[PDB]
């Protein structure tokens, strides 16, 4: 009847007035993937991993092009993609040296027995299914290597209900600034990063990685929806829990199987975008949303 | 109050009569440690860390000596461990050559602000910390060899509640048989290897680590407790939950904040036990169960 796709790219601080018009604009970009591919009657695990291509090579969002560095000031990237009918399944962690870490993700849910490879083995299998690879520098950039020089001195992801009433989420990141050499963060693992299930809806997150896995930040929004709340109460409850208890920090974006969807967090902003019924909504802080008509 | 330990060696098909003694032995063994730790007024944490130890140590069982093979016939861990009250938590994916993860999982959680690390990363941090490399030939068993062999022509955990009420989980695995190179299961991810959370319960899990993965085993028993389930229920509802849905076996074991506690499972056998007022209960199939007196 009336699919949806909403779209995240990763919690901050406040965003310079010049650097939010191309914040904007990759969040549009990827939005406008991720419906186009719904309405031509496509899948909600191909719009959502559509959308996070779109993010992932877009450098100024932390993932694929434009992650965040590690304490060698080296890039790696953790992904996780699910689809809401069957729950199936894929993640990567800590790889490197690849431009789309999702779509690693992807084949390791469409060509592995598994649903989750790190690091060598993750290399190796991308090798073996001719993903190329590209030279690390290419997805450094220089405003992340300030940020690790300022930090020293002292995430994207999609959600859809297709056509067909079928959820999904996906989530890409490079992680948090300055992070030990092999740390995992939420992004890959399933529940903490994001969660999809027909039954009840799907989640992608942002935010602190270690708190979101101390609170299995997805799969609490999702059980609160189950228990009779709304999208909205859902995620209030969900980060405000993770705020108390764990002096965490982040944000997600929910949809349920009926169509509801909201975007919340609990840092200063969160870019997020969202398209239903021909109408793109986008913000970053909480003052600014704007709808725009599309053509439908 | 009054403290328990519950532990669990994996799940298996069925066991060759001589194996079953050694394994008895085997989880005696680490009940023992786990409850003399807590009889002593030790951490629900460091209860759980001794009972893993033990059966990593132990051949019969599928972590440290006595991991499964990967396709390759290598040996490769996961880890991970969570205290309850502030849910702070550690993690090891894909390592290789040390004797025990779950003491390298313990070190991430105490001294790094992260609760994950994988494979070079994960190497890296227990070379810092002088955890001494043993050579890989070391955790490798006959009785593995020979599985990997069968399969291609063709884990353990802890819970616990203290003298305070803090709950705790540890689960530590070699993975499943003739599994891909850096394939990472459940058991290092929080909520499906297991959980804790001193307003609810602990849970260590096992199985088929896709599944669980999938499903979230161990935080899903816990949702149902917080809606008035018994344990029992609870987690007969959440491995019932994983076998219709994703087709998975599995079991599990779970204390809740109040001291009850069960064992249960959807393969042949598991190897459990659990120690409770002086009690020493144990098992390997669902027939028969034994309770010894302690002296305490
Ligand atoms: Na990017
Ligand atoms: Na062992
Ligand atoms: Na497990």
């Amino acid at each position: 009847g009336n699919p949806i796709v909403v779209v995240h790219g990763g919690g901050a601080g406040p965003i310079s007035k010049d650097r939010k018009e191309r914040v904007h604009q990759g969040m549009v970009r990827a939005a406008t993937v991720g419906y186009g591919i719904l309405r031509e009657g496509g899948s909600a695990v191909d719009a959502v991993e559509g959308a996070v291509v779109a993010l992932e090579d877009d450098p100024e969002f932390n993932a694929g092009c434009g992650s965040v560095l590690n304490t060698n000031g080296e890039v790696e990237m953790d992904a996780s993609i699910m689809d809401g009918k069957d729950l199936s399944a894929g993640a990567v962690s800590a790889v490197q040296c690849i431009a789309n870490p999702i779509k690693l993700a992807r084949l390791v849910m469409e060509k592995t027995p598994h649903c989750f490879l790190t690091d060598q083995g993750a290399a190796q299998f991308a090798a073996a299914m001719g993903v190329p690879e590209i030279p690390g520098e290419k997805l450094v950039t220089e405003r992340n290597k300030k940020r690790l020089e300022k930090e020293k001195h002292e995430t994207v992801g999609a959600v859809a209900l297709d056509c067909k009433g079928n959820v999904a989420y996906a989530t890409s990141t490079g992680g948090i600034v300055n992070k030990m050499v092999g740390r995992v963060g939420d992004s890959p693992c399933l529940g903490a990063g994001g969660y999809a299930d027909n039954d009840i809806g799907a989640v992608s997150t942002t935010g602190h990685g270690e708190s979101i896995l101390k609170v299995n930040l997805a799969r609490l929004t999702l059980f609160h929806i189950e228990q009779g709340k709304t999208v909205e109460e859902a995620a209030d409850l969900s980060l405000g829990y993770m705020k108390s208890r764990v002096k965490g920090l982040g944000g997600l974006i929910v949809v349920s199987k009926t169509g509801d969807w909201v975007a919340k967090w609990t840092s200063t902003s969160m870019p997020w975008a969202a398209a239903k019924d021909g109408k793109l909504h986008f913000g970053i802080d909480p003052d600014d949303t704007t709808i725009t008509d599309l053509p439908g």
